[PDB]
């Protein structure tokens, strides 16, 4: 017969002509050479999450270049400056910047590209949770090994290892971990009661950063580099349960989250401009974004995790829901990648930080 | 031709006798009537999540039910008790029970569920972080209204609405939290400073439930049933603003978390058996997993969440992970529900919370 | 000291006065009673996905409830009327019904969920894919079981136990199948060589519906009742497993899909108005909505799935992204449920569907 | 006092010594420079998806690398060898692949490096849905555009512009589409008609690809090396819209499944081993995996997938799943990656094809 002309009409309708970017990836060589700057390059006009990844460094890339001329009679408020750690490379940055990661990315080999960061103090303020403050410590004195995610637990108990996704903690860590930890606790208590220090998470982070005194730790260096590490649950881990054992052999401990609060919003409040780097979410992600709502917002964003947002989670926000709140400026143009961070962080390093490092 | 001998023998293979139950569900009647007792009954045998869901609806009546004869010379220590409110039904229990919340399951329409086991003591201890112990006092000052999760956070914010998921919470609620909990605090450092108290998370959140004093309020009936509520990072969220802004009109208030996370650790140590029921992932999963380590293991437990376990995260750990670590018993046959709670809590409740009052 | 103002301007600004409906949960009865069907009114008002399904039930209602005045000299256009079977209560509708179900939620109970839909001609097309074709009819010959997700498969295969999820079909249920389909198979490709027959899925779904002869099988309710159920990969099954057995005992059967697209893509070109309720992703998510563009667009829609958009799949895609195309209209209010289909459905069917019967 | 001692022996347990690689990430250089061989190198100690990526390139490697010692008398079966192009490059494999992708990778960047496995013959049959057919045949036409997941649907429409997750296929193509195919349908039809032609999605796929004569195609390069591509549902798109609108103007084309589901069905039987990598989920998973249930088992597997089992989908379901439907081998050591394909191919094409094109 005729087609339907109502069929006709709406499957072929006109279309305006765009003058937009095209989809196109990077072209492998045809004698099998593969070159990963031109891959990199090409994920931002790969689509789907590729070209977030891409919007995600370039995001970064504009915090790490941000500059400004001062107003009249004011001075260049600067961050990055780092710690003065001999042969330890800076870099003077406009814009400060927020690092937010989940404990679980300390179990994992990310831990290398983090301590990366806070090394060259390319990023000014942490939030950890408390498995990420410890795991960092607990590494310097025993391994975390390779595992499965299917491993009968049952299994796992009954020889002492804990598992952390397909990641293998022997107990006898945690062993280690109460030997180093008891003594130094002994001291912050003798401290707070002879010199009245006012121990806070943060604080105490800084004096195991110190401890620690090991190249190997995130912490370490974030102590080093006078960076300040959040973390307001330090309780909830392994450091909580030192604290809880702690308590029955030497009572009087105070770990205080007022001054802390006080301290951590303040925060995002010097900087001409702030950026915010999420890896995960959680306590990490809201800390983060609501202190920078006391600036009328961050500036600068990008999310990395693998949360979503209809279930109505701060974890699976999105970016825009955070503008709705101020915690996000009114100007920014944030970025979230939906994926799991050790996919991800490693060409965000590439493609950002070890290139402005490079200049 | 012939069919290949090796497809043939591979397709077709032998395969044992089974006498387990067969997938079935239920059958709405051809008259238009719904037996909604006959549509939960079926649940355990529909497959995938709805199976989990009547497991889980088993496994929380095994909370309720347990009970055992003491030891020679021992008495029966029971649970659920209640603090003697006039008309309140209470059901003691030899099972002790942990609830765990993410904040955004106070900001909906769960609030009033929740609500529901508390009053009646139908769970004995719970962990919520800080948005959900807030909004549940804002709740009683100003409502939190219907949205939706495409709206331009721009527009929102110029409007002063923040945004939850699909649900908006106008600033002015803030306000007038502000309001309330101002001289609370006030009063709060006054008795630290001349009364001693040394005040924690869990001491603060049953005083400010006391203080709302309105049987709307799930943290009023806590306090009323002499239910601990934990929050270590109680600062992450507007408590939190409302702490930094006392503390320039005010200094000196102290939120110490050591103090709580003896408390909190000790929780389990009592009861003959205990059941978790985590709703929701992050800092309430784990302070209440971790915990239930002390006593070598939770014996009941359900999680409805929706993450999963692929990124190594806590939120998305399964049971077996915690087997693994000791802090789910190695006798137990605990339960995770994959969905998003709104959808799963009611249907909880009416099968197994709901059910045993009314017994 | 003074907090600093920009803090106190960006933390406490002033918001509009709304007149939106409020969030509120059903209060469960303090003596145990549990009103389901109040639990189900307020799911609407709930927040996160019990909103959203309850946005869905109002959605099919308005599909269930459509009518409309004819333009001057034409006959009431409607739907459902059935095929006249004894004793069936059928219910007649101005808006035609698009049915889309992947495979699995036949190996699931929601089979007599589906059942009850198709025996009242709730609904006038369905698109299911092979394995949900072939599981039906497996199910009048043997029963499915109810298993678990984790147990080794190489035990599993070792036995001849298939595993679907949590659900296992012994594999001797395929060989019954066998013994059932193949003198069918011989008896259509005997009226294809003598009759000329012309064999598409849907003409064969219709056939194999008819000698299934069991009131048990959805799709012998939908033969009985003249509802065409299409399936462009028939032969991605165990179907397709039987037609190639068959062909080398029998060679010459032509499966053809033209004229099953012909049929497929004017099937909304008729209605007044169409609704598509699409339970799960895939090819029975594209092919009932580009269908639909065909009119210009769908009227009413419901999706309920457990993808995201994040991907770029099609399974994942929002309602928005099928306005884009056409697929449904440009004045639909679309929704979408995120969620696990066994636990959304049957809520769908009491609040929609069943109520509508019973008028 | 004295911690419990219930809790000093559960948190402190004894654990058995390893001996299994730790985790460790690449360290990246402190002047700024960045390895990406030793990234790559270090992603399978990394833990969470990055292992999971390390252990599929290692698979992958192991398809590419099999080799085995005929049996007396019995000659090499060999795969890969290319249909003969000047200058291309092909390496003979005793493996051979199966490739599945769904229909937006096509749209996105993909499709360049899925080209250059396809051009040099590296995987030697293909199953992909209606969409990842058309769109290739289309981009050679007129390009797709980069968009954004957020821009309302009705305004896209109004456009014309049709939304594919972050991109843009403007109609206009799908005119040029139907301008292009249109004289091959009538030939198609005429030779049906007068040399007895017998079409099938994989042969007019084959067709298809030979008329586009144009290198930038998948499937120009998967016709030219005799590389069959199967599409059972290739009417769910617009390749069916044009079938349909053809066959109104010229009526009579037959497109079999039948004969198509012997030849996929027995693609894998004659190759000593057989390596499926499937991207994305739904047809072409199960197409690929039930065909390789025809030599009991694939024995090399890789999946990439944003799916997850909890749901019994088929997408979603694990690797263990088809062990016990025996469509992988009792002896395979599979490997699923959770993550969104355009992260992930890239590194896996650099890790594995790459270097083995290189040899
Ligand atoms: N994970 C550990 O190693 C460990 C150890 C001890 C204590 N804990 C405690 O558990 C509590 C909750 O843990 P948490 O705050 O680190 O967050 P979490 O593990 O609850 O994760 C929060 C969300 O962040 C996202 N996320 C997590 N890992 C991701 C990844 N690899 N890639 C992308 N997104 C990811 C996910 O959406 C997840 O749901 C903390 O208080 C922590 O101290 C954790
Ligand atoms: N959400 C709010 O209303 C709000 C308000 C103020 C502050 N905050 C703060 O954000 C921080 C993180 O929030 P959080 O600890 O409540 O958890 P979260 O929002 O980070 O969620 C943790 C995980 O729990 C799961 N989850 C969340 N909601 C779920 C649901 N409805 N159904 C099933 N699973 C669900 C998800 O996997 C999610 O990734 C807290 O410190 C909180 O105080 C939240
Ligand atoms: N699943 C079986 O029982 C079975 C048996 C034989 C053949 N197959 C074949 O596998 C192929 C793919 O299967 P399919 O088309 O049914 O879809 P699928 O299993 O590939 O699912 C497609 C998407 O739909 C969503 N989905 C699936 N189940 C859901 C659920 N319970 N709740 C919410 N969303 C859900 C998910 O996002 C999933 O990724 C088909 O050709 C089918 O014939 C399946
Ligand atoms: N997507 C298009 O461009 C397009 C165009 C026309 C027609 N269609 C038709 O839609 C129908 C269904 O589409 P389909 O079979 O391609 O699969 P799908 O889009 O239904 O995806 C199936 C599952 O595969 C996984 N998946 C999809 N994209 C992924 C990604 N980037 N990374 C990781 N996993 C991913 C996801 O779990 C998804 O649920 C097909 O018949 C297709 O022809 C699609």
């Amino acid at each position: 017969s005729l087609a339907p002309s109502l069929a006709v009409d709406s499957v072929f309708v006109e279309s305006e002509e765009l003058t937009t970017p095209l989809v196109k990836g990077y072209v492998p060589d045809d004698n099998g050479k593969f070159d990963f700057d031109k891959m990199l390059e090409q994920m931002k006009y790969c689509g789907f999450q590729a070209t977030n990844l891409g919007l995600a460094i370039d995001q970064i890339n504009e915090m790490l270049h941000y500059d400004y001329e001062p107003q009249p009679g004011d001075e260049k408020k600067l961050f990055g400056l780092g710690g003065g750690v001999e042969g330890v490379k800076y870099k003077p940055r406009a814009c400060k910047i927020f690092l937010g990661i989940t404990s679980n990315l300390i179990s994992s080999g990310m831990r290398d590209y983090i301590r990366f960061l806070v090394k060259h103090a390319l990023v000014d303020v942490v939030v950890c949770t408390a498995g990420g403050i410890e795991e960092d410590f607990i590494k310097c004195l025993a391994p975390t090994h390779m595992g499965e995610f299917f491993h009968d637990g049952h299994d796992l108990r009954k020889r002492g290892l804990n598992r952390i996704g397909n990641l293998i903690v022997p107990n006898k860590n945690y062993c280690l971990f109460e030997d180093w930890i008891m003594p130094i606790l002994d001291k912050c208590l003798e401290e707070q009661n002879t010199q009245g220090t006012k121990w806070t998470p943060s604080k105490l982070i800084h004096r195991l950063g110190l401890e620690i005194n090991n190249e190997d730790s995130v912490w370490y260096w974030a102590a080093k580099n006078n960076i300040p590490v959040y973390s307001p649950a330090l309780t909830d881990g392994s450091i909580g349960d030192m604290i809880y054992f702690h308590s029955y052999n030497n009572p009087g401990l105070v770990l205080d989250l007022v001054e802390d609060i006080r301290d951590m919003n303040n925060e995002p409040l010097w900087a001409t401009k702030t950026g915010c780097i999420i890896l995960g979410g959680g306590v990490v992600k809201h800390h983060i974004m609501n202190a920078n709502l006391y600036r009328n917002g961050a500036d600068f964003v990008v999310y990395v995790n693998t949360a979503h947002d209809f279930d109505g989670s701060d974890s699976g926000a999105r970016p825009d829901e955070a503008v709705s709140w101020g915690k996000i400026s009114l100007e920014a143009k944030p970025v979230k990648v939906y994926a799991e961070v050790t996919l991800v962080l490693p060409l965000l390093v590439a493609g950002s930080f070890s290139k402005f490092l490079a200049e």
